[PDB]
């Protein structure tokens, strides 16, 4: 009973059957049908042999079209006719033509609205995006309806961003360009998005706060909400998406000024002017948005699963992954919840014949990830004291593909040691690397920027439901996926992302027939969780740390050292914060050499030591105006949740800091985050430092 | 070496010559007398055999008169001629009449300013008096300066108090009532208060802040200070203190509205009189404050002696009391840290023998805790991760003697059951009860309120340095002096508190000639210690909690239940509190089960859950506008910081609700206060259940 046995054990086609089984009909938050599947996947974690398998249930806030009141976009005449609608829904796909409660395309939290209005093309509503368009082309998006292609960025920033640009509405829309890879076919006969597809996705805002009514506190069965107009994160104008067919038709008749570069130009044939509105001949012709959804409190469910340690139960690794859809999820989440099943199955079977991991593992199927990681961030509140005495590490479990090119890794720096030494003892799956290491296949397709030999591993990022454990409350947290080629990669997702398209076959006979990048991905999860929860001493090296703080040090040095005048006038200085990252580098090195030199005692304190460092990084007042991302190194970018930035406090105080009207009180800002910063680091060596 | 060694070795004689040693000269925070018994305390605990003896300095803003240009208050007439002023000094106690350095009287943190106007009386300045004179006699404080009498409550409170009155000037003064025993000479034939006496002290709202430049991180070489009109916590007008011969000079004049009742009136011949201004032959005449004092940012010091924990080096109990004093300290801090410094002697002659405690032991002779708790804050801003981590119990060594009568304890419920155990262990000091313990005469003279045959103990208030460690990190944390009658206690200290006659021969001659009470509180306090420091299994009593969150819930919903009306209209209910504290009550009664039913893991483990049990009432989002009062249990009342308050965040929203203009708002956040308190007695039960 080792690791072999377990990895051993994992089986490609269980991942199959699974992924077919969860899979057939769709599973929306808040639905009876993910109910079901809730009840379903706690009864066979139960049979695999967990110690306890739980419903955890809240009442938090989801959003739904109304089903006898579509949501639709017009372009209106003169006279109010509408002379063009988009689309009520995706054409289905083939066998599923029947298939009920597939939610139509809309943006989730959208308020009500039926607002008209001429149309203004803000490219991917980035913060440069808008910065182009008001600083340097002089438009103004006030009172106008903004149209965006999806991709980049994360949707609520681009919401976000048209809100404060004073647009009254926001048309999202997929752009070939962005979505649909040259030489593929689109669905069914390839994975390529067609042009009645459509990307679902909540535009909220949430910054780590969970459901919306209720930030800091679980959404139990008392507890007292918020209203409304004080609920976090809801956007202030209506907001739907729409497919490339539907777009051609919104953007064909744009006037007004030209895009100002060819990077405004996505595939369409269109001239991709930015407005405002219409050519001459149709300048009387205006834009309607229509929205009904509703939003509404209602239930949902993650289930729990508990395997109780032998030696450490009071020490928890937890893997955890949601279960909630937007339509029938073939890679998005089911592709990794058939994962953590089979997961769950194996170390079960182990469990059979009488093992038991020496710490507490906990197994979790999340719901309403796609409303706001909503389930994860309720369950953690709920749990927050437990988990941050005794929560060792996090390993996410969403989409297990992206691509069928390499290994994604995004993890803390204290797992870079644990994912090198564990993919090289992994079977490649790739073509032409049989009978070579992952580690091999995956360093030789995903160099390392920074050094030869190594492999690349981001920074985590969010949208997704690590979150709540590393941003809010500091457990050492890491992802893994199978991905496309990064040299080639836009950063725009896969074509079907959201769409109703994303099915059982789109993965099957597209993406991983073999269910080989699969089985590869359930080794990475369930060869971390399994180290985690039985490595004598915790798996984490903290020198690893040591040499990214100095990294992102130097980085927002230089980021500084633009403005060398303002750091003159207000004595702008880095120097503590470098004193700190030296003599985290220093005592770490120190740690580390009594961690091998070194008692159960000396062996617990030294693992505390270790779990307790992540946790250092918290800084209980938060970042500005962001109460929830607590930690210092790390926080989802202010312009794009899916992105990691590094010295966050700092990053933004310095950001677009030039255009501010007082300039002594911005370099003061920056000086305070300099502070904060230097202080965390320093604070988190000395957790490193002997104890007495 | 047993618990029986340590307590024998303590010695009577030695606090005796300690004291004596600590009190020649004046130690006021931030002079560099206090810089040298800060080395001399290091040096000492060095040669008494601590493992290490550092000094932590911070640099933070304390306050001073301005030498050259003294504190002062006039009565001034028409011409603007000053025909009465108050003294600049106290005058100077036997034998040190040539003593340099005494500080003058000052209100610390006092603005400067020479308002002139005309004597509102305001009795203590307590919410309830301004109450009755802006609501029920029509008094309007605005423009005017208001007189206050010193006792009751904190001198801060008064003084915000009367900023929000609109005062522009605070006089405060101690009346005879409060500070003349009757029968009982003045300073030197006795221990009462002379006419030209003078308490000093700060006038901070700091609500756990500490240094008003830096909350949240320490004031270390680094740190970026908040400007000044940003800093937490100073009063926006001049305040002043006096004695009650320059008192008697300021109220005898007094016209306008007569004393509402015999409760506004103390004991000089004197009317009593509200005002606003003086009697009709003196109508034209005005009362003028001089107050010229600076804030300025200087070097404190804290010494931090070490113990080193021989199984559980990683787990802290500390013992902490300050060092600065207003101007002598006789009793206010020196009888505490002098018997901190027996403690340590004693704990270090065992050492050289070669014992050691089990858990760490931590000493700290804290700085600046007249000026705000500045050192202890300060340095637990600094080892806030390691404290949080790793902190078993904090225990304050303040004052040992505000009276000679018998015990006074506040603390944790978790330290109830030690605090009973040891002092049955312990010798009564007190006549009468001559080979009868501790616990016999202080549960004689000091009988709990509810329940026959044990002793009162208090809920821990604040105004001292315990406050950053129990109300905004959660570590169980306890008090124990000697004092007077508890039936005869009128709530405002010993007559000479933070005057220049708080002298070593006020403590030899009039308080403890014998040292027997200072010995007592030796053992009491080191015993606490010794147990906390060396138990095997925590010497904490969860089901205490449970007793006493029945007891707090069942007041706040008294407090509730005068509002029926209200109650049924907004649906206000505690059924989810009553049900937290049921559910507490059966999960410790479990976990006790456990506790004696159960390996070193186990009982690490439960350890753990013990010492995390104080951790779980800790909210990181704080109570409403004071971030660093985190627990839910207990806060400095916002009336008075010296007294404790149970379930503050729902008392402070009933309080005054009747007064609030929008009620549904008013009990809205009553609601969200009952479902706060709720989940977090809930949460904390939760850490008591089995882990797994
Ligand atoms: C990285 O780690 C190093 C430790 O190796 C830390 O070094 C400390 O750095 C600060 C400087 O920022 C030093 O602070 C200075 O302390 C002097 C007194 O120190 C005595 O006491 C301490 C223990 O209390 C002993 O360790 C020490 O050896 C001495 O016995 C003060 O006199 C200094 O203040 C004077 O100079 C400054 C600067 O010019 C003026 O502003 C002041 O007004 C004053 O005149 C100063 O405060 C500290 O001594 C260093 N410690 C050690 C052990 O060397 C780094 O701070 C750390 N980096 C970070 C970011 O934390
Ligand atoms: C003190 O400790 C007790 C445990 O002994 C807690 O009791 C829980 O109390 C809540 C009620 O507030 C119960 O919540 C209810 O759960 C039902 C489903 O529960 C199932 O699943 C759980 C595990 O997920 C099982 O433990 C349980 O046995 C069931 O199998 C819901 O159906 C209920 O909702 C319905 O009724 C309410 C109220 O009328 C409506 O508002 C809803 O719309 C809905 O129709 C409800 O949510 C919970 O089951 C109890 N747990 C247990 C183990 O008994 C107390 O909560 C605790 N006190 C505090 C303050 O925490
Ligand atoms: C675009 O859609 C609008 C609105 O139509 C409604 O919403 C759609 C998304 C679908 O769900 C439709 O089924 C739904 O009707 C169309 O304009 C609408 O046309 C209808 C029928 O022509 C109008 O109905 C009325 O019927 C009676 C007479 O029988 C009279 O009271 C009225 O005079 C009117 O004729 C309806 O008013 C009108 N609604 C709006 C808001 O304009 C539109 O035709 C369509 N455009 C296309 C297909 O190009
Ligand atoms: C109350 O105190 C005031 C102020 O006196 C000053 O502050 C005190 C607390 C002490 O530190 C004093 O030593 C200090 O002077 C007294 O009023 C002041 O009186 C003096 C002397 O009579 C005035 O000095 C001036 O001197 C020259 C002439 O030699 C001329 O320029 C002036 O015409 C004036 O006479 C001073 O102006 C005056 N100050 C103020 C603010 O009023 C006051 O007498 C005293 N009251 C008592 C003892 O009842
Ligand atoms: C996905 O897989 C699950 C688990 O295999 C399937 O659910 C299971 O379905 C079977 C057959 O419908 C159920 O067995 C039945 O039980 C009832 C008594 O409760 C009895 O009347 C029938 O004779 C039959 O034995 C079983 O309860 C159920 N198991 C669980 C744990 O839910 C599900 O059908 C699969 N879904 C798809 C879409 O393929
Ligand atoms: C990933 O694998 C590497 C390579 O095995 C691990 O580093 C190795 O860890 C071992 C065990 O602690 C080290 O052995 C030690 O060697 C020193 C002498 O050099 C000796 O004093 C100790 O008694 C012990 O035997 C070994 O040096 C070290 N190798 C390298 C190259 O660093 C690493 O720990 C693994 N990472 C994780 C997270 O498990
Ligand atoms: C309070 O007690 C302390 C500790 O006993 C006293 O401080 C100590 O004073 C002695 C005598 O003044 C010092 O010894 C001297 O040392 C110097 C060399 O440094 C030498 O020239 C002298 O011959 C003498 O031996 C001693 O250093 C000092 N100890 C410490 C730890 O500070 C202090 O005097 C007492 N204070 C009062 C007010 O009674
Ligand atoms: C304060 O002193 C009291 C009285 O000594 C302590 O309570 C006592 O603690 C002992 C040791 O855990 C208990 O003994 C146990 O008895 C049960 C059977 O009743 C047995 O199963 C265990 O093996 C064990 O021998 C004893 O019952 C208990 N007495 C009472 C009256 O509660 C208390 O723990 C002390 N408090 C602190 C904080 O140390
Ligand atoms: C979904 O849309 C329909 C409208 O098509 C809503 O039903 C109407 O609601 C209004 C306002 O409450 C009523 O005055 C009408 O009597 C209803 N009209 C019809 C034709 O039924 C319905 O409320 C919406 N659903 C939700 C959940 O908001
Ligand atoms: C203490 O008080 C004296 C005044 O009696 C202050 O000294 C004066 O300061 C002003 C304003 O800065 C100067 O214009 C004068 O030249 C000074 N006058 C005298 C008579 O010396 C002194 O600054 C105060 N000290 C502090 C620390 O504030
Ligand atoms: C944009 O338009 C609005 C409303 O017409 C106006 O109030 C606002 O100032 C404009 N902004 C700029 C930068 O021109
Ligand atoms: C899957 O792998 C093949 C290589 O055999 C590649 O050509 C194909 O494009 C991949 N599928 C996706 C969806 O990227
Ligand atoms: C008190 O006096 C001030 C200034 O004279 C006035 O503005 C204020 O409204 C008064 N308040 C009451 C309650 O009379
Ligand atoms: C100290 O004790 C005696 C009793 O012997 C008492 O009369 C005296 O008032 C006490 N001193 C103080 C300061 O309370
Ligand atoms: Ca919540
Ligand atoms: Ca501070
Ligand atoms: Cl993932
Ligand atoms: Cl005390
Ligand atoms: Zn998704
Ligand atoms: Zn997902
Ligand atoms: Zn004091
Ligand atoms: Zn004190």
């Amino acid at each position: 009973h080792n690791m072999k046995a377990f990895l051993d054990e994992l089986k490609a086609e269980n991942i199959k059957k699974f992924l077919y089984n969860f899979t057939q009909i769709p599973h929306l938050a808040g639905t009876e049908q993910n109910f079901q599947l809730a009840k379903q996947i706690q009864s066979q974690w139960k049979e695999f042999g967990l110690d306890s398998v739980e419903l955890a249930h809240y009442d938090v806030l989801l959003s739904y079209p109304n089903k006898t009141h579509p949501n639709y976009i017009s372009i209106i005449n003169e006279d109010g006719n509408e002379i063009f609608n988009t689309s009520l829904f995706e054409p289905p796909p083939p066998g599923y033509e029947n298939v009920s409660d597939i939610v139509p395309p809309f943006s989730a939290f959208s308020p009500q609205g039926m607002p008209e209005g001429d149309l203004v093309y803000v490219n991917y509503a980035r913060t440069e995006d808008f910065f182009k368009l008001e600083r340097d082309m002089k438009i103004n998006c006030s009172g106008k309806i903004v149209i965006a292609r999806y991709g980049k960025v994360f949707r609520g920033n681009k919401v976000k961003n048209a809100q404060l640009a004073g647009a009254k509405g926001v048309i999202l829309y997929s752009d070939p360009a962005d979505y649909f890879a040259p030489g593929v076919k689109s669905y069914p006969d390839g994975w390529n998005l067609p042009g009645g597809g459509v990307q679902r996705g909540n535009i909220l805002n949430l910054n780590g706060a969970g459901d919306p009514l209720t930030p800091g506190y679980p959404a139990n069965e008392y507890a007292y909400r918020r209203g409304i107009a004080e609920a976090v994160g809801l956007p202030s104008i209506p907001v739907h998406p729409i497919g490339y067919y539907d777009a051609q038709k919104l953007l064909e008749k744009m006037g007004g000024s030209a895009p100002p570069d060819s990077s405004w130009r996505g595939s369409l044939k269109v001239p991709y002017n930015v407005g405002p509105g219409f050519t001459g001949n149709f300048s009387t012709q205006k834009v309607k948005m229509h929205i009904h959804s509703t939003n509404e409190v209602t239930r949902i469910y993650n289930v729990i699963g508990t395997l109780r340690g032998a030696v450490e139960p009071d020490r928890y690794v937890i893997l955890g992954g949601h279960r909630d859809s937007w339509v029938f999820g073939g890679i998005d989440p089911q592709s990794g919840a058939a994962v953590v099943h089979e997961i769950v199955r194996s170390f079960g079977t182990l469990k059979k014949e009488g093992w038991r991991p020496r710490r507490t593992i906990l197994f979790a199927s999340w719901d309403a990830e796609e409303f706001g990681l909503l389930g994860s961030t309720e369950w953690a509140e709920e749990n927050s004291r437990l988990l941050q005495e005794r929560g060792v590490a996090y390993i996410n479990a969403d989409s297990s593909i992206e691509g069928n090119y390499t290994l994604r890794v995004d993890c803390t720096p204290l797992m870079y040691s644990l994912v090198h030494n564990l993919t090289k003892e992994l079977k490649s799956p790739d073509e032409g690397f049989e009978g070579k290491s992952l580690y091999e296949s995956w360093t030789k397709k995903s160099p390392s920027p920074e050094f030869s030999g190594m492999p690349r591993i981001s920074k985590l990022g969010s949208g997704n439901d690590f979150e709540v454990f590393f941003q809010r409350l500091g457990i050492a947290s890491g992802r893994a996926r199978y991905t496309k080629n990064w040299e080639t990669n836009k950063f725009s997702g896969y074509p079907l992302y959201h769409s109703v398209y994303e099915t059982y076959e789109l993965v099957e006979k597209f993406y991983d027939p073999m269910f080989k990048y699969h089985l590869t991905v359930a080794q990475v999860r369930g060869g971390m969780v399994f180290e985690l929860a039985n490595s004598i001493v915790l798996p984490f090296d903290c020198r690893d740390y040591a040499v990214v703080l100095r990294k992102y040090a130097d980085k927002i040095y230089s980021i500084s050292m633009k403005h060398p005048q303002e750091m003159k006038t207000y004595s702008v200085s880095f120097d503590s914060l470098f004193s700190a990252v030296k003599n985290f580098t220093e005592i770490a090195s120190k740690f580390s050499e009594r961690l091998q030199d070194f008692n159960p005692i000396v062996l617990r304190m030294m693992n505390d030591q270790l779990m307790f460092l992540e946790r250092a990084f918290i800084d209980p007042l938060g970042l500005p105006d962001r109460p929830f991302y607590r930690h210092v190194i790390y926080a989802p970018s202010s312009h794009n949740k899916y992105a990691g930035e590094s010295f966050p406090g700092i990053y933004d105080a310095l950001f677009d800091i030039e255009s501010k009207v007082d300039p002594s009180k911005a370099w003061g800002e920056v000086k305070r985050q300099i502070y904060v910063a230097a202080f965390t680091v320093q604070a988190a060596a000395e957790t490193l430092s002997e104890v007495a």
